[PDB]
């Protein structure tokens, strides 16, 4: 399959046997995307093993692949090793299995359902800040991401089963056993053949412990989920949809968070302005809600600007399901289709001084002068973050009320620049500490 | 996936696991076919492996699926191991790349064209005839197989390529030492999961030296389809569907040829008649035509009922593309639909003395209490044979000229009565051997 792009006249590194352009991952499949935009344009092809797969830069096109050509050509994601039940997941489902768990689990993402949400997912910013109130006291840097990593867990576990934990001082509920649970993974795309091997041996991507106890265990997703019962609907299923939950409402919410906190401690002008719109918003650490959490722009504009940075899923990718001529090219079925989302949020093309965290590139102003289809860190169309809402307004809830209590400030420990980790998520390289103090 | 059919209320023999019902193959799948027809009825399941097949014998329901739902649920047919570039064949090619190969195909297989291939084809049965001369003076037993496989070898090699070859008396020309190649094949239902490993390891189902020197040799097949370069064509595609016809002209052809002639000398009244009815419509060993071979009713009614003793295909499958409620039954997706054709044609429901060789059935007052989705040994719908009429007009062509000129009778080492050899084709378990005479 390796001649499959120099038949086409697709420019691209040249693979080599069985591995494809692998070893190029070993600076980050982010910085080999980058070196690819630059020295081949607005497309190239490259191989994982001897899966294809065709980058794309151009809006136009991106738009046809992500929206306009979405429930014909491009429905599905490029599938991983042994899936197990979790295909059953959304974010890992296909075709018209897909669509029905969309259908269904649509309605729980409402900004109805997000409204009443608020209320409960606020009482733990109160317990955030109690946690912070005790590690700040020592003098001594803290671990954002075990902070947030609590406070994040606690949100999921209450607006989706109840489970009123406070993750951080309760290492012992049964709820928190199994969520601790949250090298290999590159022997798959040298060996995709290995993959019905391992789901007939039952290896699954995780131990035997975790889905075990949520399948008994089995306003929240729990409740909405039931509350809707293709049409129709499965108990193994269920699980699967509350494991694809729990994950994102963990993994991502904290690391971003903790993105936003080292960019606003070394940024301190932005902490300011932010603590100063936040004071206006909420006179003198007023709870927040809903309807005040959308009035405040800046803190908006913070949040754009780090998921610029850091745009945590790095690629978006569909697979080719027939052949397809998209704006001027020609796609042959079974190729993985690919926006480099990190290149083209840092390409000195669409931004001036990428690598500058600048908030007022997303003021109402400028905001104008965002093409959508290059800065997508929800990503785009029909399959895009069915949580976007939820992940944002959880985000920000935490923002305020650790932002009325404390300030940030950098210490000997903070990794300054900030470097990224070279592995398969996007995450700091080593973990943010910052000085915290207290108002 | 071995509790499907008990979830669904489907009865079949209860599956060992990672086998399966596979060791109740060991009586040969058709006669595990009748036996599971006989104390389950119109549907039972069972599972290769861990594959569930749901077979069916319901005339509405059968054709429901090989023709009313056919383009949407019912398209494609259960993969085997390794394929290679045979993929790209007809016969083994899936949804919208198999609806553009029968496009360009189809017109290679009409009527027209076929009456074109009749003086071409023909020829051969004054070579068939010498080369029967020459082993019937002899006074011993003859293997027909070999002068039939000869025959056939013959015709496709004339009609697809113009390689106008004596097989028999010709094993040094270079069409016929690639041609000569065409336990292991049971171990793919325990390992489905192997076919990737195959598929990476190259090893196909044919020797290197068959593709490679086809590939290089790459009215006729190839012509026709050469003449009519979805819409494209490829060159490694000619060959593969080229290899495809060369098996099916072969042994489908030569088989069936062997199977009429054991029937007609076990049944010497029957060849008599069928004798005297070729020499009434072609006085005193003339040659025969297009349109005077369709003028033969009994020589129809012998190949017919002769079909229907030994339909060499024995079932026609499809794979559930979607869920479906067919016919007041539900089919969940990944289920192989399965239509069991030898048990079918040997039903004593629908068939009066099924065992017996009686070629009235299908004379023109019965042929009508004849339900054309019981006996399928060309299968119905999109998706059936394409080279049904050449390969009837192949055979009656060949029976004429062998039937002008000699007369069939058994011997001491005839199989009497038959047997099936209990393997993957349908052919005799020991060759049929025949004395032959002379006019
Ligand atoms: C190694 C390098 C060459 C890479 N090869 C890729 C290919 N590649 C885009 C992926 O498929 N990598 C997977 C990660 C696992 N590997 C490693 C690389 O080879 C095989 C696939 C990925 O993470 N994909 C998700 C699938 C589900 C994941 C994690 C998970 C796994 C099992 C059970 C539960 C969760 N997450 C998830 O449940 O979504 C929640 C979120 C919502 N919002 C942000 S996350 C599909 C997905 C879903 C949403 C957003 C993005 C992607 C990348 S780097
Ligand atoms: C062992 C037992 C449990 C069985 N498991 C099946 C499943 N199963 C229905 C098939 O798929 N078995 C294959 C035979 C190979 N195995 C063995 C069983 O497991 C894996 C599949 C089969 O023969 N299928 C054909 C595929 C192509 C074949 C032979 C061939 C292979 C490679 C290159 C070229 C030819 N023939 C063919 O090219 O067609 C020409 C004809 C036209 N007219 C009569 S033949 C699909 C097909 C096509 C036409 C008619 C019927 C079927 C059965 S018994
Ligand atoms: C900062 C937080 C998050 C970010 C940046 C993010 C980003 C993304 C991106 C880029 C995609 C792929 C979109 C595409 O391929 O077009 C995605 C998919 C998805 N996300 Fe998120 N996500 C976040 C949090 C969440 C949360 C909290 C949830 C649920 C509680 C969630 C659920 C999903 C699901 C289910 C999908 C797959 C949708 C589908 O396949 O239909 N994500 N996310
Ligand atoms: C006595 C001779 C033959 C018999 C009994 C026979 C029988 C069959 C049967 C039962 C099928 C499956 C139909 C279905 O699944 O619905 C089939 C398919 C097929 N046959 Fe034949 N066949 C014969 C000879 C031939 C010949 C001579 C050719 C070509 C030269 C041929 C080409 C094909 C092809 C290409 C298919 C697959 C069609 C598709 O998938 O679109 N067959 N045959």
């Amino acid at each position: 399959s390796h001649g499959l792009f120099k038949k086409l006249g697709i420019p691209g590194p040249t693979p080599l046997p069985f591995l494809g352009n692998i070893l190029s991952y070993h600076k980050g499949f982010c910085m080999f995307d980058m070196e690819c935009h630059k020295k081949y344009g607005k497309v190239w092809g490259f191989y994982d093993g001897q899966q294809p797969v065709l980058a794309i830069t151009d809006p136009d096109m991106i738009k046809t692949v992500l929206v306009k050509e979405c429930y014909s050509v491009f429905t599905n994601r490029r599938p991983f090793g042994p899936v197990g039940f979790m295909k059953s997941a959304i974010s890992i489902a296909e075709d018209e299995e897909w669509k029905r768990l969309r259908s269904l689990l649509s309605p729980t993402f409402t900004s109805g359902k997000l409204k009443e949400m608020v209320p409960i997912i606020a009482q733990y910013g109160d317990v955030l800040v109690r946690n912070l109130r005790r590690e700040a006291e020592t003098g001594k840097p803290v671990t954002l991401k075990d902070v947030f990593g609590a406070y994040s867990m606690d949100v999921i576990t209450s607006t989706s089963f109840g489970v009123n934990i406070d993750s951080l001082n309760n290492p012992q509920d049964p709820f928190v056993e199994n969520t601790k649970k949250l090298p290999f993974f590159l022997s798959i795309t040298v060996f995709p053949f290995l993959i019905p091997i391992l789901e007939v041996l039952n290896i699954c991507v995780f131990p035997r412990e975790v889905t075990n106890f949520l399948r008994k265990s089995v306003v929240d997703f729990l409740q909405l989920m039931i509350d809707s019962q293709h049409k129709a609907l499965s108990d193994l299923e269920l699980v699967a949809q509350s494991i694809i939950f729990i994950f994102a409402g963990y993994e991502t919410t904290s690391s971003v968070l903790s993105f936003i906190m080292y960019e606003l401690a070394t940024h301190p002008d932005v902490q300011q302005k932010l603590q100063e719109e936040i004071d206006a918003v909420l006179p003198n650490k007023a709870p927040p809600t809903y309807d005040t959490v959308l009035q405040m722009e800046y803190l908006d504009m913070v949040v754009n600007e780090t998921l610029r940075l850091f745009p945590i899923a790095m690629r978006l990718e569909r697979v080719c399901k027939k052949d397809v001529e998209i704006n001027g090219m020609f796609i042959p079925k079974g190729v993985v289709v690919m926006i480099p989302s990190y290149a083209l949020h840092r390409d000195p093309k669409y931004w001036t001084e990428p690598e500058k965290f600048l908030p007022e590139r997303f003021s109402k102003k400028n905001k104008d002068n965002i093409d959508p289809y290059i800065y997508t860190p929800f990503g785009s169309g029909p399959r895009n973050c069915i949580g976007m809402r939820f992940a944002l307004m959880n985000m920000k809830l935490a923002l305020i009320r650790v932002l009325q209590n404390f300030s940030f400030k950098p210490c000997k420990e903070t990794q300054i620049p900030l470097k990224l980790s070279l592995g398969g998520l996007l995450q700091p390289e080593k973990p943010v500490v910052l000085k915290v103090e207290s108002r």
